[PDB]
């Protein structure tokens, strides 16, 4: 049986992938870059703050000083943080709270593997901090998803090897990071977007301890 | 949220489907019928006593007098009743007791929809009688499963509409009966036998209050 579950936050626990998209959209248009639409946002999901800006910059081949780069990243975050002030326990996606309770009840470790530095604020505002045995600190992990670093760190932070872990993700980059880490990905979204080679659920209500066990087992074979 | 759970008994609450199968198998061979194997028994699960006997006879194209037909049904039952004298709380399938507690804790009606006239005796030997708000009396409904009559009666006996009820069943006929009642079936057994069109769990430990809730919420 798997010994840990590594949670993405934005788009898995709550509807904050939407707000990241809005805020990034707003930053691009401000600096004159027009192609950050929903289809392009699929490449930004799971991607770290600085790396997300660089994708946006590359879209227009725009080049900026190191100082302006830092300033744009701060401006997007100041905006995003203003967007997420209403988040509360009411915004926790379906299945998630029960899943955390069941994981804690069955002594399965729970770790956050969110690239977001706003992760801890959101878990507290959603009154979920108590469920998390560990949070991987994006300030500590060298490389943004699709690099596995964050999922490796989360597994280790709860004393578990990635091969004994499930990762829950809504993004292409995060799913690749799970695979490359050795953990077992279970995606939430459209198969069109996240790939029909892995187990994809239409929404988080499908994420249940028993569903995770079925997946796991079927994997073992 | 669903307002009642209509329990089958044999093969759901306890392992008595096996006892019925043994008994029917031993009776068939006595009148010379050798083909009552596990695969054929899937056609007997959920079926009333007299109908199960008629199926066994039809398997061999055998005809008997009305007197012998009664006599054979009584013979099987006398043997079945002997077999079940040892049943106790130790024989309740896993998960079943906790489920009943959680349903009664959540004020969800619990009704028996067992075609077995031995149903109340088994509930008492398993010390489960207290949990049941009502028991549908199979003597009062003529039509055996797969007809929905028994499940209709069980739901009505606890004041709940079948469409607001979940039925738990181990048999092909009962799952058909639940379906035609309008209730939501969740089977326990092999999907090969009960159909991969409905939610099927491998054993009763999967029957938990929250699983019933997730399944029901997953409506349409
Ligand atoms: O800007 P931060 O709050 O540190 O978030 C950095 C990244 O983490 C999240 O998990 C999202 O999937 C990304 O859209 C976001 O850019
Ligand atoms: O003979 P009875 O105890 O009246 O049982 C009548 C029927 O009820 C049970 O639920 C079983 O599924 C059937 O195998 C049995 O034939
Ligand atoms: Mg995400
Ligand atoms: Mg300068
Ligand atoms: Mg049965
Ligand atoms: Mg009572």
């Amino acid at each position: 049986m798997f010994k840990a579950v590594l949670f993405d936050l934005d788009g898995v626990i709550t509807d904050t992938a939407e707000y990241h998209f809005r805020a990034w959209k707003a930053l691009a248009e401000e600096i004159g870059i027009n192609g950050v639409d929903r289809q392009f946002n699929e490449q930004l999901k799971g991607v770290s703050r600085e790396d997300s800006l660089q994708k946006i910059l590359d879209l227009a081949d725009k080049k900026v000083s190191a100082e302006e780069f830092k300033e744009l990243a701060k401006r997007k975050n100041d905006n995003y943080v203003k967007m997420i002030q209403d988040v509360s326990p009411a915004d926790v996606y379906p299945g998630i709270l029960q899943l955390l309770k069941d994981l804690r009840s069955n002594k399965i470790k729970i770790a956050l593997a969110s690239a977001s530095k706003n992760g801890p604020f959101l878990l507290e505002r959603m009154n979920l901090t108590g469920y998390f045995d560990a949070i991987a600190d994006p300030a500590e992990v060298a490389a943004s998803k699709p690099a596995p670093d964050i999922f490796i760190a989360a597994a280790h932070a709860v004393g578990v090897a990635p091969s004994e872990s499930i990762g829950l993700e809504d993004s292409q980059a995060g799913i690749q990071a799970i695979k490359d880490s050795g953990a077992l990905p279970i995606g939430v979204g459209r198969p069109e977007d996240l790939g029909d080679d892995i187990v994809i659920v239409p929404d988080t209500s499908h994420y249940t301890l028993e569903f995770l066990k079925e997946v796991w087992l079927q994997k073992q074979k």
